[PDB]
C-alpha cells in the first residue's frame, strides 16, 4: 500500500518557472521551447515492490521502473543519461538524478486531489501541478 495515493493517471495542468529550471539544468533552447509546451500524462503504478512511472506526451515518452532506495539508470525527457535514486520521505517521493557531477531533485507529493511536482536545480525551483486524467 506504500504509494496507493500516487497510483493513477495524472494530466499536467500548470507549470511555473519550468523554463528557468531547465536553463539551470543545462537544457538547450529548442528542447526548452518544445518541452515547455507539452501537457504530459504521468501514469503511476505499483506491482509488488516495483513502482513504474510513465510519462506520455507529444514531445517525449519516458518510463522508469524502480525499487525504493535502489539506484537505476534513467534516460530523461531531455536526453540526459543519469543515475537516479527514488525514496519515500514522509510520504513524498523524492527522486534524485545524478549526471556529470551535477544533481537535481524532483519531489512528487499528493496535495488535495492533485499531484504536485517540485523540481529543484541549485537555487531554482519549478512547480508542476497534475490533476486526475
Ligand atoms: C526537460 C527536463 C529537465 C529536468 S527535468 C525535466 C523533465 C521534463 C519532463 C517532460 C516530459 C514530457 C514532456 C515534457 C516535459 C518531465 C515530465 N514528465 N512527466 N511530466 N513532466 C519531468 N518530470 C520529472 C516531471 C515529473 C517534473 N522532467
Amino acid at each position: 500500500h506504500m504509494c496507493d495515493a500516487f497510483v493513477g493517471t495524472w494530466k499536467l495542468v500548470s507549470s511555473e518557472n519550468f523554463d528557468d529550471y531547465m536553463k539551470e539544468v543545462g537544457v538547450g533552447f529548442a528542447t526548452r521551447k518544445v518541452a515547455g509546451m507539452a501537457k504530459p500524462n504521468m501514469i503511476i503504478s505499483v506491482n509488488g515492490d516495483v513502482i513504474t512511472i510513465k510519462s506520455e506526451s507529444t514531445f517525449k515518452n519516458t518510463e522508469i521502473s524502480f525499487i525504493l532506495g535502489q539506484e537505476f539508470d534513467e534516460v530523461t525527457a531531455d536526453d540526459r543519461k543519469v543515475k537516479s535514486t527514488i525514496t519515500l520521505d514522509g510520504g513524498v517521493l523524492v527522486h534524485v538524478q545524478k549526471w556529470d557531477g551535477k544533481s537535481t531533485t524532483i519531489k512528487r507529493k499528493r496535495e488535495d486531489d492533485k499531484l504536485v511536482v517540485e523540481c529543484v536545480m541549485k537555487g531554482v525551483t519549478s512547480t508542476r501541478v497534475y490533476e486526475r486524467a
